[PDB]
């Protein structure tokens, strides 16, 4: 905990540009999401309070009050004081308020990670769940010290997309602003949301969710009438801004599958054109979400995945299931290939124009 306060940037992220400050919120929220994955938390409420603090309330089982025999303290204190983990959020807060409903209300206060008293019973209750409220230390965080609604909203919405049926509410008490995120459609609903202001060219969103060689692979995609590529890549719900081996495998499987379809069904022959990866990527919206037990990144930022085995897992699953999708949905296949041929014709005609005088 003293080591965390000494080098706060290492554990929570950049402590000056706002990255670290908002990651304090996301770490506490991630604990509530793990309970929702376990099947107990149905709703999470995140509130930005007027005094520049944030609270997160879940309706799960509540953190164990049962006391540790070796440590001699409540199991909730062990989670809050021992090593991202919630102890990091606790170490870098000037104050943190813990409230556990489990059928008794338990309360504890911390200051700079150190508890004022043990976890004591305050009253009685029928409900269940955990509440954590924290005041981030202004010794640690500089420049950007105030929480920003839109930064918390963007990530909690994607966390809803990424975690099947988890209700997340966001409340800003400074100005009354509210949001409720609860997308039951999941990453398929992510793609719908990403294409809501675009024009989708075919009705059936491609989707699968599989597990091979200890790697979870989940993909959704859909083409629009535009010419932009917009792939969003995730590893254990952490976004990779700069892609990596998940994105490579996705791209590899996709060029291979569509070319194989266009060759076999006789599209390439009739057109007299050879389609490339760039032709297929135009108008594409996609989300690639992988589950890796021990993932390797390029740096501590996790902007790029470098686990080489993830490429093969994504590539192989994509090849099989995208090929199944094309045959089973021939009208979608015909629209998408029609767009790809026209992009290939335009590119090849443009390349032919430069050389010809
Ligand atoms: O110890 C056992 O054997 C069983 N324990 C559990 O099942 C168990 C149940 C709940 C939690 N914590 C949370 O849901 C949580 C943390 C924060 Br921060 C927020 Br908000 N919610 C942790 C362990």
């Amino acid at each position: 905990l003293d080591a965390v306060r000494k080098r706060p940037g290492m554990y929570i992220g950049d402590t000056d540009d706002g990255t670290g400050l908002h990651h304090m919120v996301f770490e506490v929220v991630d604990n509530a999401i793990d309970e929702a994955l376990a099947g107990h938390c149905k709703e999470i409420i995140v509130t930005i309070h007027a005094d520049n603090s944030v609270s997160v309330q879940d309706d799960g089982r509540g953190i164990p009050t049962g006391i540790h025999p070796e440590e001699g303290v409540s199991a909730a204190e062990v989670i809050m004081t021992v090593l991202v983990g919630v102890s990091v959020v606790n170490a870098l807060s000037q104050k943190l308020e813990l409230v556990i409903q489990r059928g008794k209300i338990h309360r504890q206060i911390y200051e700079h990670g150190v508890p004022q008293a043990p976890l004591a019973v305050t009253g009685e209750t029928e409900k269940t769940g955990t509440m954590v409220r924290f005041w981030p230390s202004l010794e640690t965080f500089t420049n950007v010290t105030e929480f920003e609604y839109e930064i918390l909203a963007k990530r909690l919405r994607e966390l809803s997309f990424l975690n099947s049926g988890v209700s997340i509410r966001l409340r800003d008490k400074r100005d009354g602003k509210e949001d409720h995120f609860h997308y039951e459609g999941g990453i398929k609903a992510f793609v719908e949301y990403l294409n809501k202001n675009k024009t989708p060219i075919h009705p059936n969103i491609f989707y699968f969710s599989t597990e091979k060689d200890g790697i979870g692979v989940e993909v959704a995609l859909q083409w629009n009438d535009g010419f932009q590529e917009n792939i969003y890549c995730f590893t254990n719900n952490i976004p990779q801004r700069d892609g990596g081996t998940h994105l490579a495998g996705f791209r590899a499987a996709m060029t291979r599958t569509l070319n194989a379809y266009m060759d076999k069904e006789g599209y390439s022959k009739k057109a007299k054109v050879s389609a490339t990866g760039d032709d297929a990527r135009e108008g594409l919206i996609a989300v690639v979400s992988v589950k890796v037990p021990d993932p390797k990144f390029s740096s501590q930022t996790k902007d790029k995945l470098v686990s080489s085995e993830v490429k093969s897992a994504v590539e192989q699953q994509m090849n099989e299931l995208l090929a199944e999708y094309l045959l089973e949905n021939p009208t979608d296949a015909k629209i998408v290939v029609g767009k790809i041929i026209d992009a290939a014709r335009a590119r090849e005609a443009a390349r032919r124009a430069r050389e010809m005088t």
